[PDB]
C-alpha cells in the first residue's frame, strides 16, 4: 500500500461514529479500527513518527495501516 | 459538530452510572462512550488541550466527540 | 454523593474477587467497577489527587465515584 | 492471603495459553486473571514495586492478588 | 515454544488485517493477539528488550508468546 503521510501525530479526534481521526503530514485521515485509538494517542503523546499507508490518501480519507517509528 | 469548550482537562469524574465527566472550559460534560475514558484520563495526565464538540453545550450536556491537541 | 477522602493514591490492590482496592487519606475503600481499575492505577502511577465519593466512607467501604484531579 | 514476594517486576511473559507469568524477586509466578495481567504490565512498564500475595510462594505457584505500591 | 529473537522493538506496524508486526533483531514477526499491541508499542516507546518465542521463526512468521524485560 503506498505511503500516504508521515510525521508526528499533530492532533487526533474521536468521532461521533466511534471512528478516530489523525492529522499527520498534510492530511486528516480516519480509521474505523478500534485498536488503533489507544495506539495513535500513545504515538501522539510520545511524539513518535508514524507513517500512514492508504490508497485513499485525501483529507478525510480512510486508513487501516500504520507504521510506528 | 460545533466546538463547545476548549482547554486543559480540569478534572474528570467516573460516575456511578459508569459514564465519565470532564470539566473543560466552563462546563462539565459527560460521555457514555467507554473508549473515551482512558483517552480522556491520558489527555488530562499529559496536559493536552482538548476541544469537546457537542450540541448539548451546557453543564451536564452529553458529548461523544473530542479533539486532542 | 458525599466526598469521602481526598489525596494521592497510597497503594492499590487487585483482590481475589476481582474488585479493586485503593488507599486514599486514612481510608481503604474498594470498587467493583472494572472500568476503574486501569484508571485508578494510572492515577496512582502519575500522582494524581483523587477524591473518592461514597456514603460508605469507612475502611472496607465500597465506592463507584471518583474525581481525578 | 499472606505476602509472597515484593519487588519490581523483572519480566512478564505472555504465554500461548494467554496466561501471564511474572518474575518478582527470586519467584516466577503465574496468574490466569486477564485484568490483573494488564495491571502488572503497566506496573512493570512504569517501574512500580509490587507485592504478589499467595500461599503458593514457589516457582510455578499461582496468584490472584497483587498490591501495587 | 522455542526462542526466536531477543532485542529492542525497532518499529511496529498495524496491518490492514488487524494483526500487528514487530521488528526485533533481523526479523519481522506478527501477532493476531489484540492484547499484545499496546504492550509491544509500549516496549518500543520505552526501549524495553523483548524475547519473542515462536516456531515460525522467520521473517513474516507469526507469534503469540512474548517475554517483556
Amino acid at each position: 500500500t503506498p505511503d500516504c503521510v508521515t510525521g508526528k501525530v499533530e492532533y487526533t479526534k474521536y468521532n461521533d461514529d466511534d471512528t478516530f481521526t489523525v492529522k499527520v503530514g498534510d492530511k486528516e485521515l480516519f480509521t474505523n479500527r478500534w485498536n488503533l485509538q489507544s495506539l495513535l494517542l500513545s504515538a501522539q503523546i510520545t511524539g513518535m513518527t508514524v507513517t500512514i499507508k492508504t490508497n485513499a490518501c485525501h483529507n478525510g480519507g480512510t486508513f487501516s495501516e500504520v507504521i510506528f517509528r
